[PDB]
């Protein structure tokens, strides 16, 4: 599992996101200290959540 900066995932062209980020699921990519800090739950909660609902929530954070 790669992490990277949160800075990367939200604004890197689709183009030039690493090759091993999944584009649909940045947040997986996000170290544990930026996902509670971006999304303030667990990753099980989370994952836990409607799937549309965590892709409105990922929406408004850039991570779609």
């Amino acid at each position: 599992l790669e992490t990277f900066p949160l800075d990367v995932l939200v604004n890197t062209a689709a183009e030039d996101l690493p090759r091993g980020v999944d584009p649909s699921r940045k947040e997986n990519h996000l170290s544990d200290e930026d996902f509670k800090a971006v999304f303030g739950m667990t990753r099980s909660a989370f994952a836990n959540l409607p799937l549309y609902k965590q892709q409105n929530l990922k929406k408004e954070k850039g991570l779609f």
